[PDB]
């Protein structure tokens, strides 16, 4: 799992 951001 990735994630990236706001």
């Amino acid at each position: 799992a990735v994630a990236a951001g706001a």
